[PDB]
RNA sequence: GAAGCUGACCAGACAGUCGCCGCUUCGUCGUCGUCCUCUUCGGGGGAGACGGGCGGAGGGGAGGAAAGUCCGGGCUCCAUAGGGCAGGGUGCCAGGUAACGCCUGGGGGGGAAACCCACGACCAGUAAACUCCACCCGGAGCAAGGCCAAAUAGGGGUUCAUAAGGUACGGCCCGUACUGAACCCGGGUAGGCUGCUUGAGCCAGUGAGCGAUUGCUGGCCUAGAUGAAUGACUGUCCACGACAGAACCCGGCUUAUCGGUCAGUUUCCCU
């Protein structure tokens, strides 16, 4: 089963200032990814994009919707980790195609 | 036939593998310390409500601007001697509306799309150049509050309540009872459910009104999420696809929009 249900999300913010507080450094010069570990044995993300980076909020949900597509299809093969996706400046630029193998090109150095 | 305007619709459809939400129902497991009858009452059976009570089934899920600080209202909480000053808005006539800086029909001028413009007394006092002449004008907001869970005083003062609070006017003073308040000796709901999508709606028939709009009769009810809900490849009538995001709701205008099909309208004149 390859669901995504409610308990693989960062709801309250504590978990986000777990990650900040417990970082490991997996970014591009445009998307920066991290993560910390967990106990539960399954992984979760979490999801914060900045309105003042890139305003047109069909752009953002666009990047939220392509990030958990990418997301829940590799549940049953990486770690189990607690990320958080980050966007900068000139993303809302990049197709899909593009933003998914940059997504894709990162989470092979993930040997955690 | 080419070019320019206004109005109407659209700005994708179909299937193509797994998934996110909410609506209804189906049985299923606990709670009822809910109800009723039998009972071994260690309780069982049935009816309701709740809980992740587990899956199945059915049918569903972003606009012509959802976007703005540009207006008006719906619905709550707080507050409010009646007297003015001060400030703001509106200012051709007549209608629509629940209201309006919104809509419509006339007149004047402006004039040609200035067929759109302040068009309230330039003499009542030297006016998209000033005073004034009339009407109106509380604040904050679905994190408003409402219902619960839960909460767990701090013996109260120089003692007066007058200037602790301009009490509310509140921008100002006339004062209406002008108002219960200093720091120790302070510790307290962080959660849940409703508001919440039936809309001062939509469609059809039929009168009224030059117009905006409306009288009467029939029918329709699958966004409401809470780091906050839209991805997959093959063909296509692929008009080769653009501006863009719901967050309590409604009525207008204000920006942004590749463009495609019709209707009306003018110039070009092979026609
Ligand atoms: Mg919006
Ligand atoms: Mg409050
Ligand atoms: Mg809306």
């Amino acid at each position: 089963k390859l669901a995504f249900p409610r308990e693989l999300r960062l709801l309250t913010p504590s978990q986000f200032t777990f990650v900040f507080q417990q970082p490991q450094r997996a970014g591009t010069p445009q998307i920066t990814i991290l993560g910390r570990l967990n106990s539960l044995g399954h992984p979760r993300i979490g999801l914060t994009v900045a309105k003042k980076n890139v305003r047109r909020a069909h752009e953002r949900n666009r990047i939220k919707r392509l990030t958990r597509e990418s997301f829940r299809l590799r549940q049953h093969e990486l770690p189990a980790m607690d990320f958080v996706v980050v966007a900068k400046k000139g993303v809302a630029d990049l197709d899909n195609r593009a933003l998914s193998e940059a997504l894709e090109k990162l989470w092979r150095r993930h040997c955690r």
